[PDB]
This record gives C-alpha cells, sequence and structure tokens, in this order.
C-alpha cells in the first residue's frame, strides 16, 4: 500500500502516466501500478524480436550467424552500429546485439525482417504465452507513442511475466536464454534509468526504450546481491508529443520499488 501510494505521488508530480510491474522470483509476489494500462513499448519491444530470433535458431543451427546485407536505404533514424556495415554485412547475431545493447534501429528492422514483420514477433509473443504484446510497425513509427493508440503496445504486468519468462524461465533454450541474457546485461543505455534508482551492488541487465510523447521505458531483470532475481518494468509517458525524455522518473520508481524489497 505504502508503494502504491508513493508511485501514485511520484506520477502525480512526474506529470504524466506510470506503469510500474514488478514480480519478486523468490517468492512470486508482484507489484504493479497501472500494471494493466497500456504503454507504448517503444525499443523496449526489441527484446522479444532478439528473443524470437534466437527462438529460431533453436531450430536453424546456424541462423545466428548468418550474414544479411546493410543497404544504405536500411539506414533508419539510430543506427550507430549499422552505419558502420551499411553495403556490408552483419550476421543475425551481431544485429540482435547492435539491437539490445545500442538499440540500432537498423538492427531491429533487420530482426523484425527475419521474423516475417512485426506480425511475426507478435506471434513470437502469443508462442511464449504472452497475450498482450502486439508489435505492429518496424523503425520508426513504432515509437509514435500517441494516446490511446494500441499499436506497439504491451502492460508493465505482461512485459513483466513475458521477461521473467525469456530471462529467467524456460520460454527460450538454456543457450538462447544465456546469450539473451548476456546481450541484456551488457546493455548500455540504461544506466540512467532502473539501474540508477538500485543500489550499486545489484547486477542489471535491461532494455531501454524511448519516443515520442515523452516517452521513457525501461525493462529489467535484476540480480540484487544475495537474493534471488527481481523482474521490473518502469514505463512512462506524458500528455504532451514533444515531451522531454524523463529516465530520472524510471529511476525514482525503481527506487521506491527498491526500498519495499
Ligand atoms: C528506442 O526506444 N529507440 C531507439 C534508440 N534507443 O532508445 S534508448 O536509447 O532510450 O533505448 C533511440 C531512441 C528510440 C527511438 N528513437 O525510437
Amino acid at each position: 500500500s505504502a508503494v502504491q501510494q508513493k508511485l501514485a505521488a511520484l506520477e502525480k508530480s512526474s506529470g504524466g502516466r506510470l506503469g510500474v510491474a514488478l514480480i519478486d522470483t523468490a517468492d512470486n509476489t508482484q507489484v504493479l501500478y497501472r500494471g494493466d494500462e497500456r504503454f507504448p513499448m517503444c525499443s523496449t519491444s526489441k527484446v522479444m524480436a532478439a528473443a524470437a530470433v534466437l527462438k529460431q535458431s533453436e531450430t536453424q543451427k546456424q541462423l545466428l550467424n548468418q550474414p544479411v546485407e546493410i543497404k544504405p536505404a536500411d539506414l533508419v533514424n539510430y543506427n550507430p552500429i549499422a552505419e558502420k556495415h551499411v553495403n556490408g554485412t552483419m550476421t543475425l547475431a551481431e544485429l540482435s546485439a547492435a539491437a539490445l545493447q545500442y538499440s540500432d534501429n537498423t538492427a531491429m528492422n533487420k530482426l523484425i525482417a527475419q521474423l516475417g514483420g512485426p506480425g511475426g514477433v507478435t506471434a513470437f509473443a502469443r508462442a511464449i504465452g504472452d497475450e498482450t504484446f502486439r508489435l505492429d510497425r518496424t523503425e520508426p513509427t513504432l515509437n509514435t507513442a500517441i494516446p490511446g493508440d494500441p499499436r506497439d503496445t504491451t502492460t508493465p504486468r505482461a512485459m513483466a511475466q513475458t521477461l521473467r519468462q525469456l530471462t529467467l524461465g524456460h520460454a527460450l533454450g538454456e543457450t538462447q536464454r544465456a546469450q539473451l541474457v548476456t546481450w541484456l546485461k551488457g546493455n548500455t543505455t540504461g544506466a540512467a534509468s532502473i539501474r540508477a534508482g538500485l543500489p550499486t551492488s545489484w547486477t542489471v541487465g535491461d532494455k531501454t526504450g524511448s519516443g515520442d510523447y515523452g516517452t521513457t521505458n525501461d525493462i529489467a531483470v535484476i540480480w540484487p546481491q544475495g537474493r534471488a532475481p527481481l523482474v521490473l518494468v518502469t514505463y512512462f509517458t506524458q500528455p504532451q508529443q514533444n515531451a522531454e525524455s524523463r529516465r530520472d522518473v524510471l529511476a525514482s520508481a525503481a527506487r521506491i520499488i527498491a526500498e519495499g524489497l
């Protein structure tokens, strides 16, 4: 109840809409704030897409090594890794790593194309028991984050359960799960978000996202020192389209969640 009140006060002082889902896998206890409201996933959807290609690699041995042609025309709005390889090639493993750890949008589009389009990512979500996730568009338009728009959205509760199944459960094979966790732990973009609200001694693997309407997201699997892991989804979006990012709000939500643990 105190956590519910503090998250409501944080949201009230934030000027936006905050969604939080915590799963404590020590006892499966949950904490939800707007946990069943939809939020635009933005770059956090990349987790699903990479996991889906990892799932494909369970029945294609050499799929993650398969070269993919990077063309000049493939570049979109944020391609910090892919631009080095245009007119060249990247493997699907490199593309997955670039998408997850550097949030390369061209790499995400290559992952999406490897799955047959956004519906293939949604189909993977359905195949691992996620009924809420929907991916509808490619990069960059999946980040429009328009209020009330269900496209490219999920709920905090669904994303927390799914992230647990992908990183801690058995939605993926053991090697694929380990690769996904390795990728998440090497994220370069997460230090200002959930991780900033957690004690420094805790290991975090996470994927951030941001979009229009000041949309500021983070999804994390957290290994606290000396405790079983947590799954924490913090989604945040604001009323006006041009709003600035608010990673401090994600950090504050993580601090509130962390303090009740
Ligand atoms: C995903 O949210 N995006 C791709 C890339 N990464 O964002 S993050 O660094 O906040 O994870 C650029 C921002 C954003 C986008 N432009 O769509």
